[PDB]
């Protein structure tokens, strides 16, 4: 049996010629790349910005190497490290991963993937990507005076040598992510989330034989995206990928949770809590930020249908599948591992009754 992460299952990898992943994502310069443009044509397929023109993203020189993140970050800071060959997870000083990242020599294949950096001196080195700051629930809802604190999940510091490989997975709470590549390369296996490959993924996810199986191999098609230097990747809601580093590289990457696939965003919450995924512990307070949301989408919806419009298609399932989730949280046998997320400022059985009729509304006035 091949394991995920050896030798023996990189060099299989490295010799398929999987579809290109030019066949689904869409090309497109900074500027384009709008609110306005993704709320018309959705945000339904990979996006690739060769340039970062326009992008708003600021961040070091080619040149920063892991010894200036050493410098920024301090090397004393323990951070999760991945021991590639034997897919777990295990612990390192930020100072000695760089030193074994400059020896020439490497004993294993290890790599750094959960970096976040928004809480040192590294932060003000970069800005994230417009889009996703516009697109973003935690810019966008989240409260200044709420008990929670606020998730950090924008800035990620990602450094990994030849041949680290991150399997297929779905990033935390359904989020859709921007991936920058400072030098190196990254090469991502994409797959499309329609409901035959989630079904199997999460049948995958489940199964002892996980890191034998070659989950490309169990759907239709497995898209090849390589991530030269300078380009910036966005991936949505939902999709299932996995990672090459094809030669030393550092990176820079952020998550967000946004409007336009809320339903997605919640069926890959609630699958992460059926497969009981570590992942989550990442943003903890998913459920708190999903109720601040739910009262700003119901106050769009009152003011649209108190003066005769009918709201965009999108807006209407989004609410829709939130009010399903809201309500199940409440069930009487659940809510009892759910209550404390409810934030101060809300009425949980108010919200969902609003939310419920706003609806009910839209559904027969249509
Ligand atoms: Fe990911
Ligand atoms: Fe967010």
């Amino acid at each position: 049996p091949v394991q995920a992460g050896t030798r023996t299952f990189i060099k299989e990898l490295r010799s398929r010629v999987f579809p290109s992943a030019d066949e689904i994502i869409i090309k497109m310069h900074g500027s384009q790349l709008t609110q306005r443009y993704l709320e018309k044509h959705g945000f339904d397929v990979p996006i690739m910005v060769p340039k970062l023109d326009d992008l708003g993203l600021r961040l070091p020189s080619p040149t920063f190497s892991v010894m200036d993140v050493e410098r920024y970050v301090g090397g004393d800071k323990v951070i999760d490290v991945i021991d590639v060959a034997r897919q777990a997870d295990s612990k390192m000083t930020l100072h000695n991963y760089v030193k074994y990242f400059m020896n020439p020599n490497r004993p294993k294949v290890l790599n750094v993937i959960s970096l976040e950096f928004s809480d040192t001196k590294m932060s003000e080195l970069v800005e994230v990507p417009d889009i996703a700051k516009k697109l973003s629930w935690v810019e966008n809802y989240w409260p200044d005076d709420s008990v929670f604190p606020k998730p950090f999940v924008q800035k990620y510091c990602l450094m990994g040598v030849q041949d680290s490989y991150t399997d297929f997975h779905i990033d935390f709470g359904g989020t859709s992510v921007w991936y920058h590549v400072l030098w190196g390369e990254k090469i991502f296996y994409l797959i499309k989330p329609t409901d035959e490959n989630l079904a199997r993924y999460e049948s995958w996810s489940s199964s002892v034989t996980q890191s034998e199986v070659f989950f490309g191999d169990k759907v239709d098609k497995c898209y090849k995206c390589v991530v030269k230097q300078g380009h910036t990747l966005f991936v949505p809601t939902g999709w299932i990928h996995a990672v090459l580093t094809s030669q030393d590289c550092m990176a820079f990457g952020g998550n967000f949770l946004h409007n336009l696939n809320i339903g997605m965003q919640l069926r890959c919450y609630e699958m992460e809590k059926r497969l009981k995924t570590p992942d989550l512990f990442k943003f903890p307070f998913f459920e708190a930020i999903c109720w601040f949301v739910a009262k700003n989408l119901l106050e769009t919806l009152k003011e649209l249908r108190e003066d005769g419009f009918q709201p965009q298609t999108y807006l209407v399932q989004g609410v829709k599948a939130l009010h399903t989730a809201l309500k199940l949280w409440m069930k009487k046998e659940l809510v009892s591992e759910h209550a404390f997320e409810i934030p101060d400022n809300v009425r949980p059985g108010h919200l969902i009754k609003e939310l419920s009729k706003v609806i009910r509304a839209i559904e027969e006035e249509n």
